[PDB]
């Protein structure tokens, strides 16, 4: 399991600067948070800025950046046209 995505200590600054001359869109890294000792913050390139996110901890010290839930059927059914509905296949939902 190769991290070659994560830089340590790199300052949020500096991650900003990175990100800033990459190619593509999505380019990112994870880093140490600036404020908060053992929690980790997530840098990617989007268009003409850099995006961070907290990497979210729960009870059982599971990762995750959003907790996907939803508040009608019709949330979880939009969202699933263009996630899978599947853990291991591509499978998308579409119109009957
Ligand atoms: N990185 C991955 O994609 C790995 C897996 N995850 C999934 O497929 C995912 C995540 C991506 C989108 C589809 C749902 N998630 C899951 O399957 C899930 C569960 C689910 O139903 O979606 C994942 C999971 C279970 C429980 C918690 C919970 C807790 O730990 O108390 C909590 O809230 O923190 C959290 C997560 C179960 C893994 C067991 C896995 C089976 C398993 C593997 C290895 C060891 C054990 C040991 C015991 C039980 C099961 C396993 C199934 N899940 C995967 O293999
Ligand atoms: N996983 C996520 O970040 C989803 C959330 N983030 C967002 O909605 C985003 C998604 C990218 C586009 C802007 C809006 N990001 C943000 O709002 C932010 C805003 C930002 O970039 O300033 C995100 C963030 C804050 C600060 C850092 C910082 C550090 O960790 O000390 C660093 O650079 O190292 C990094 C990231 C804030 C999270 C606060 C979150 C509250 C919070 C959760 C857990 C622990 C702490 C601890 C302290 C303060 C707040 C929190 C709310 N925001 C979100 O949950
Ligand atoms: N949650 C995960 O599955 C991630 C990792 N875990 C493993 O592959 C596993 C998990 C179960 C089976 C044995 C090996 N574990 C480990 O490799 C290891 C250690 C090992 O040989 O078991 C994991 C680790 C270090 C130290 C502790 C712990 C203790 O020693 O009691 C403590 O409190 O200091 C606990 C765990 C090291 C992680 C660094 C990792 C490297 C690393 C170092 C520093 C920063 C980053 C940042 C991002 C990714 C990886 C790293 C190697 N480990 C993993 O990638
Ligand atoms: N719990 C402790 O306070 C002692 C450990 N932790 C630290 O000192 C800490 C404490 C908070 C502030 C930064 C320093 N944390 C860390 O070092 C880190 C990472 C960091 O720089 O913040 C800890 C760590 C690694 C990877 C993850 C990872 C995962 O499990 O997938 C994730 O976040 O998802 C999480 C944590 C690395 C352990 C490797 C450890 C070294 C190591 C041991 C055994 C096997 C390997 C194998 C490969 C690399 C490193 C190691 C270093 N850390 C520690 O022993
Ligand atoms: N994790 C916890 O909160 C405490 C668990 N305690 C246990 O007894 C354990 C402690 C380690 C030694 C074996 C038994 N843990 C477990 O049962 C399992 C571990 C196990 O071996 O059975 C624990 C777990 C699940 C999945 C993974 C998985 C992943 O997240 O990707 C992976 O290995 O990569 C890892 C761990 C959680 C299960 C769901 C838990 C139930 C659950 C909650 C919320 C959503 C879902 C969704 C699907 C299934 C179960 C759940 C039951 N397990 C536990 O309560």
């Amino acid at each position: 399991k190769p991290h070659p995505w994560f830089f340590g200590k790199i300052p949020r600054a500096k991650a900003e600067e990175m990100l800033s001359k990459q190619r593509h869109d999505g380019a990112f890294l994870i880093r140490e948070s600036e404020s908060a000792p053992g929690d980790f913050s997530l840098s990617v390139k989007f268009g003409n800025d850099v995006q961070h996110f907290k990497v979210l901890r729960d009870g059982a010290g599971k990762y995750f950046l959003w907790v996907v839930k939803f508040n009608s059927l019709n949330e979880l059914v939009d969202y699933h046209r263009s996630t899978s509905v599947s853990r291991n296949q591509q499978i998308f939902l579409r119109d009957i």
